[PDB]
């Protein structure tokens, strides 16, 4: 347990607690502008010149001195109430509130020996802001504090509140901007407290950093009217209070007492509302939120140039960007830092004076300490049940390719029962698909969270004030509750439509990235849970809806973030369900990644054992020697090579029917995609050797890929014998119709694949054999217009090993 | 001029509409299920029995009664008000209701022939639906009266609002799904009415279908308290009115006569609210939305099975899934088909009676019919302003290589310009990023339309309640207003920084998905403006920022919109200001496309005149002779090839350096992307002859390209001498830091080029000066560490020819 949960303080503030915030505040703002602008030189001691400013200023101040504010009063929050507290940076290009928070509070010195507390470490901290061979412009993952970088904006909401899920000490404070909240994933986001529960998860302070402007513009919620405002947060569930300063000549002494006393008054709130859900955890409250209206820029020059700056657009990016070429700007640079007064802050020595940190919290309570914040420190292994026993045994009893299996049940399954061994760490999200993508075994052993109201058992089943399923239409959702989730600490998996999953491309980047800067640089984050993501309810099989529907071009994405061997993004294609189950074993173990997990969710065939799953998985792709007729590489005449269930059912068809023709080839099944990279970009691939084993030195190889065939054609380029590789992917084209049909249309049906082995073979002796299957591909296709459903040759068929 | 706009009755609505609406209820509701369930015999004519129930039962019926009573509603109103008005099918799924009112308005039958107004048609229409060889699930753009697909939910209200931008007569009716206000997209979709101008823009009416659920759960919305409700629409801008009914024993015609007055009610406001703004249209006002209350699935068996089926989560899909396979769901069909009383709707012919359709409206006022619902009719070529005017004449007068020109700033004098001839069908939107991407130069005419508080001219600058440019923080909101504003047949450009364009990824996918379809096979639809999206701010140049904003990834996404020869997407390197001005020119012009135009917003060099870009432009890749300095292509040693303003400078860079060695090269610059693919691919690319005379034969070939190396690798797959070329892209390396330093960590600074051509060339004899040149870039890093700033001999370089 850290500290004492949601104790209210039953005194006012002291005036010692007071006097340390305004401190710190006027400390943070000193060496925020210190970050931006100075490379030598941080106490100004004489003679402080031009030549102490950097050439190239770059960086945030406007958001800045508001952030700084908050951090002080939450700061002092953490330390009187002793409350377990992450904060979120909604507006991340405020890094320097971060730094400056973490330098304050000690942590950065601990993490970072070299930047000491003194006059030389203040030095190195400003000069290496934004900085060749120093540090981000944002509150990046090398920051003690952030688990969010907020550098695209819009996801400090789901952030907050995946967050807070199971973490019922937990509170956070999350500042969002207003021009953030113009976005669509922020405003969704407000709508979360539907969705947690007040006893079982932590609490959310939304504090919306209403500063007016955003780059070039004020904000919507800034301009409107105030009954608006506060009518907009009633109605999402919220009770909001407004504090608003800077904007007159009140002292800020007296700024600093308000805000302090409002703060304890909405704390003692959430205080009330925790302890009341020990006994009533069904009625949602409405949970406290904060307007934070104050002058963007507050504490810099109200006019530079005759043009308004405090309180404008005009203070977002770097004011005085002349501080170095004229002496103007100097001297409106060298009175903005000293209106801070320095000389009471630090010592002769640099250091930051006692009476600036005193009122602060110590230890884990930290926030740049808090293991909330660096959630590898909290994260365990998964107490996995054993995988044995979901296996779809039918392929050993009855031979590869029975049965009607939908794959998913079979990760189902295995998901139930992992909550059931780890019932407060591990959550399933879903868009509202998880029944649909067939995960729904899990709620035998729980329910679908939902805070919001209830009706009847007549249609709310399997739903309850708690839960570890969490639904909303919403893939943005999904994904930054998950990403937290794991964030601090903790494990789950989430599913998608595949063709939706596009919705949020951008957080999949932004979490790479985040993982591509942490396993590089910054070792002492440690390692967390890996981003779990079934993507189901494919581009060949999406019955009810159509060509909306088709786009399997996630892959591509993933494919961008593949460098320098971080090894933080996988690619699988599940075969079947026992592949299914060996990939998601692998994925619930792994750490530190993204795992597209690709999988059918229609009735197929199970092709390989779970312990054959268990080898092939390991080596990226396989032989299946039970499904090729060729005696060994020279033989073969064709290489029949597939990743998808799809495209490896129709593949599996196409080998059948070549066998029966007296075709010599071998069967290559793809399951971990990136190990067709070379291994000089990628040192995990299949090497050289293993890759032409498989693919032969200079044999054809045809390539049914799920995806589209640029992925394949693009990873394997310096690949032996690759210039024999016909890759078929999905090439939009398709609509509304049977499974042959959208087979079809891509060629990538059976009698397609069987044609273009044939091609690739030999195409004059075929010319023949070509066209009388091009025309059963027309017949079967006048068959499905004509009776409504496919032609039984092609729906009845079963692999002949069965 | 369409119908009469914005006129009020002053009467109540006539007992006979209300019988018409009934009936017209009746017949959409009764012909959707037939398109769901019926392969023959659509009228029920003896003997009706389980054969003429389809084999494949797919579609979506819950959502689809409550559309179908809208959609009778709002024909009522169009035709008494004789109203221009444009509906959008936020729940596409609905796609039923859409063909039914296409079919009841007559339009059906006059686009397609063959489905005509009588039995044969009916069960023409009946079949087709979601089946092989015939029509969509959604509501398609094949559907007349579509311009929203709706399968990709969350963008019906950025679609609503930028339909009436610069529309002041169109009524835009916008239905959003429940479940579909719980996505981001949507949720910041309703602020959009501080965006737009009563009296220059037309009027939407959002109307959420609150029927309750979505797939399997309940929805957020539908659960919250009325009070919730009521206060988060009136704290968006809106004076809610809400309508409930199905609940209870109300017979339908009640039902009829109580919405048409509400109806009415909200019309007259949005009538005074239009003729108030004839006089003071700097007064926001609170635009009526209306909360439609209804169950789910309504008028279907209350139970099926046991299970509660209409007013649930199971009423989504697809009830009665065993009606073509037991008796006792074929029973259950029957009754519920024959609730509706088709023999008072049909003659005896199978046309529908003119007692059903005699309230409709007549004419392009229909549904189907509204010249805004097909765009392409109503637009105009843009009256262009001469390009010649903006050329960047610094390289006629001075040399290749000439200034510091920032690039976008001619693109923003060139709309400036077509805004003042165009002065109200050309808009440009952006994300709060119009300035920072340098298109400021059009607020000398026109300027940012808000809609929202104004509080001085200290801060208010370029901004008025009615003007062209339009900014939110939003790039969903962005590209929605955009493309309805195409759909509608207007014009227009938005600008991204180019990391942040993907969080759009998969709107450009449904977009392209609308084009695929119509090039296809619409030609009805006539063609409409291109999407033109401004990718700048690019991975090269983020100076305040850092590696958040560095992913010019959306390239690969596009590629995967490039099949069949639909030629509907186009990606665009603007090598400098001349070429941006080439391709601008020529994306204005073009129609049915998406155009991504990179270009750098940073001071950079500018190598061509405008002759040159317009000769190059076309080509799609052009030699630059006056930069090569072999003979012919035997004397070349390595191609030096680039795309994209940074690797064309440090390429061009490398160019002269190894000159001055006596190496013996050609430079191919690259502008149009995908004319790289072969004509097997892409019928308009360059031939294998201009690729080979391009590229060489045989010769080694740098390529320098912006994005990541994994595009042009699979592009380039089964081109000539595709083998001996070596793509040096991003790689996921960079933080905030100097211009050289961002080239130097992914290999793309002009010394690490230089080094590669020579590696490329012969490795052995070039091992020492690669070492050197290694070794400099080291230097040119320390250098950039000590001083702050680049090292000269780097930022000081001018190509020779100035
Ligand atoms: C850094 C960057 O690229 C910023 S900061 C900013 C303004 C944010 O204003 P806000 O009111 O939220 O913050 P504050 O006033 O500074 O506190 C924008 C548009 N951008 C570009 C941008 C665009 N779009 C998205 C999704 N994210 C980002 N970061
Ligand atoms: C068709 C499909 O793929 C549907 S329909 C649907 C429920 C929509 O409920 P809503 O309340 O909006 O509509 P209604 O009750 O039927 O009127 C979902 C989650 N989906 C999957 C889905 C997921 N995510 C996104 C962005 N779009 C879609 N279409
Ligand atoms: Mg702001
Ligand atoms: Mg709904
Ligand atoms: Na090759």
């Amino acid at each position: 347990v850290i500290g004492t949960p949601w104790q209210k303080l039953d005194r006012p503030v002291s005036e010692e607690a007071i006097e340390g915030m305004d401190k710190y505040w006027r400390v943070t703002n000193y060496m925020s502008i210190g970050q931006i602008y100075l490379r030598s030189n941080p106490l100004m001691k004489e003679p402080f010149t031009r030549d102490d400013v950097k050439h190239r200023l770059v960086g945030h101040w406007g958001t800045t001195p508001g952030l700084n504010f908050l951090l002080a009063h939450i700061n002092r929050l953490i330390a009187d109430h002793q409350q377990n507290t992450v904060f979120i940076m909604g507006p991340g290009h405020g890094g320097p509130a971060g730094t400056s928070q973490s330098y304050v509070d000690g942590t950065y010195t601990e993490y970072y020996p070299n930047i000491t507390k003194d006059e030389a470490g203040l030095q190195k901290f400003f000069r290496q802001f934004s900085y060749p061979g120093g540090i981000p412009s944002h509150f990046a993952p090398e920051t003690p504090g952030s688990i969010h970088e907020g550098g695209e904006l819009g996801y400090a909401l789901s952030h907050a509140y995946g967050a807070v899920m199971n973490n019922p000490s937990l509170f956070v404070p999350c500042i969002i901007g207003d021009g953030e909240a113009e976005t669509g994933p922020l405003a969704t986001g407000w709508q979360s407290n539907k969705l947690v529960n007040p006893r079982t998860d932590g609490i959310v302070l939304p504090i919306l950093h209403l500063n007016g402007y955003k780059i070039a513009n004020p904000t919507i919620l800034a301009r409107i009217s105030d009954e608006e405002l506060h009518d907009f947060f009633r109605g999402m569930g919220y009770h909001p209070y407004e504090f608003v300063a800077g904007f007159d000549n009140e002292d800020h002494m007296s700024i600093h007492r308000r805000f302090a006393e409002l703060f304890e008054t909405i704390f003692d709130e959430i205080c009330d509302i925790k302890a009341a859900a020990q006994t009533d955890d069904m009625t949602r409250p409405f949970y406290p939120m904060l307007i934070f209206r104050t002058p963007k820029g507050w504490t810099c020059p109200k006019f530079i140039d005759g043009k308004k700056t405090e309180g404008s657009w005009r203070a977002h990016q770097v004011p005085l960007a002349s501080a170095r070429d004229t002496e103007e700007h100097f001297e409106v640079l060298k009175g903005w830092m000293e209106s801070y007064k320095p000389e009471e802050l630090f010592n002769a020595d640099g250091s930051i004076k006692d009476d600036v940190t005193a009122f602060m919290p110590k230890g884990e309570l930290r926030i740049g300490a808090n293991p909330n914040a660096n959630g590898g420190v909290i994260r365990e292994d998964l107490k996995l049940p054993e995988l044995d026993q979901y296996e779809v045994t039918g392929v050993k009893e009855y031979g590869h390719g029975w049965g009607q299996v939908e794959a998913p049940r079979a990760l189902g399954a295995y998901c139930r029962d992992i909550i059931k061994n780890n019932p407060d760490s591990f959550r399933i999200f879903g868009p509202d698909e998880t029944a649909s993508n067939r995960l729904n075994a899990t709620y035998e052993v729980t329910d679908k969270q939902w805070d919001n109201g209830y009706l009847s058992g007549l249609v709310d089943e399997h739903m309850a004030v708690t839960g570890q399923v969490t639904e909303q239409l919403s893939e943005h959702q999904c994904e930054g509750f998950l990403e937290a989730y794991l964030l601090t600490g903790r494990h789950g998996i989430w599913s998608s439509y595949e063709s939706f999953v596009h919705v949020i491309d951008s957080m999949l980047n932004q979490h790479a990235k985040w993982l591509e800067a942490t396993v590089r640089e910054i070792p002492w984050r440690k390692p967390i849970s890996s981003v779990n993501l079934l993507v189901s309810s494919h581009v060949w099989r999406q019955d009810h809806n159509g060509f909306s529907h088709q786009d399997p071009g996630v892959t591509s994405l993933l494919i961008n973030k593949t460098f320098n061997n971080d090894h933080v993004t996988n690619i699988y294609f599940a075969t079947d369900a026992n592949m299914l189950l060996a990939i998601s074993e692998k994925c619930f173990k792994s750490t530190n990644k993204i795992n597209a997990i690709f999988a059918g969710k229609q009735p197929a065939p199970t092709w390989v054992t779970l312990d054959e799953a268990r080898a092939e998985l390991e080596a990226g792709a396989a032989e299946w020697k039970w499904a090729s007729n060729a005696e060994n590489n020279d033989e073969v005449q064709v290489v029949l090579a597939s990743a998808g269930d799809v495209p490896t059912q129709e593949l599996m068809a196409a080998s059948d029917a070549l066998n029966k023709m007296g075709i010599k080839f071998k069967v290559v099944n793809v399951v971990d995609l990136l190990k067709l990279q070379s291994r000089e970009n990628n040192d995990e691939a299949l090497t050289d050797e293993e890759f032409t084993e498989l693919f032969t030195a200079d044999k054809p190889v045809l390539f049914a890929y799920h995806s589209y065939a640029q992925d394949v054609r693009g990873l394997i380029y310096d690949r032996p014998n690759h210039d024999n590789f016909h890759v078929v992917g999905y090439k939009e084209q398709g609509s509304t119709t049977t499974p042959f049909d959208m087979v079809r249309v891509n060629d990538m049906d059976r009698y397609a694949l069987q044609a273009a082995a044939l091609k690739l073979i030999d195409a004059d002796k075929y010319a023949d054999k070509i066209d009388e299957l091009n025309a059963f591909r027309k017949k079967a296709f006048q068959f499905a217009v004509d009776n409504g459903y496919d032609i039984p040759e092609f729906t009845d068929w079963v692999y002949p090993d069965v």
